[PDB]
């Protein structure tokens, strides 16, 4: 069987207050992106034969593990992961990989596993991606209601700049602190494409901290894309392109200075 894990952005980002239990509560919109990692699941007799980056601790392969578990050893599998999308950049690549993992053993092997259970110990984004559309979302980022999206031309851009992701977090400060972002007012502003009412209020810390992100940010803009955002806690940045043509010739001015890819976000 054949797969595509699809990529997010965080279509805004508001970081509401720090909760009673020490962990920032958040307004967030999650966005697919149509840049996809490929997955080939093929049942066997036996074993767990997995390759991709980061072996046994592969989100993916925990997925596999969990679900043969779950389904009383039902036989084995071979997956391949080829990876599009990079990792730690605010992406989502691996917890879309376990998702689809997940889904592709359902159909293999199907035996009443619960794969929202599965999906919720697994943690991350795997119950986020299992959706298949986009999510309107709160707590840490994993209190979902799903979301229409528009399906618009964006590009995402990557420019290498790895911190822990706790890092920014605690860097947050009260001043940083933002009201529930307008869904409706977002939604309308991508479909009508002007420049959305969003925000990502990790910016704050995030471009004192490294100013290099607003040069980042500023490159984008001057290519004539719209409401240009850091994805999450980041480095991987989105912006709104007037057509496909345009996501294209904005990407492939954007190598230069990264790694860039022109694509679909929303679609459901």
């Amino acid at each position: 069987m054949e797969r595509l894990a699809p990529a997010k952005v965080n279509l805004g980002l508001s970081v509401r207050f720090r909760r009673e239990d020490g962990y920032h509560e958040l307004h967030t919109l999650f966005a697919p992106f149509s840049l996809a990692d490929r997955l080939v699941v093929e049942p066997v007799s036996s074993g767990l034969h997995f390759q991709g980056p980061y072996g046994r601790e592969n989100l993916a392969y925990r997925a596999a593990s969990l679900y043969l578990e779950a389904a009383g050893q039902p036989g084995g599998v071979r997956i391949l992961l080829e990876k599009r999308i990079p990792e730690g950049a605010g992406l989502g690549g691996g917890s879309s990989d376990a998702a689809q993992v997940l889904l592709a053993l359902q159909a293999l092997y199907p035996a009443e596993v619960d794969l929202f259970a599965l999906a919720r110990t697994l943690g991350a984004d795997v119950p986020f991606f299992l959706l298949g559309r986009g999510a309107e979302a709160r707590g840490v980022g994993e209190r979902l209601k799903p979301l229409a999206l528009p399906p618009v031309p964006a590009v995402v851009f990557f420019p290498g700049l790895r911190v822990p992701t706790p890092l920014v977090y605690r860097a947050v400060r009260p001043e940083d602190f933002g009201p529930d972002l307008p869904v409706e007012a977002i939604l309308e502003a991508l479909a009508r494409g002007e420049e959305p009412p969003y925000w990502n209020s990790l910016e704050g810390p995030a471009f004192r901290l490294f100013p290099e992100l607003k040069e980042v940010r500023g490159r984008m803009r001057a290519l004539g894309l719209r409401g240009v955002l850091m994805s999450g806690s980041g480095s991987a940045f989105f912006g709104l392109a007037e057509g496909p043509d345009h996501a294209r010739r904005a990407a492939e001015a954007l190598r230069a200075w990264g790694r860039a890819w022109a694509g679909t976000l929303g679609g459901g």
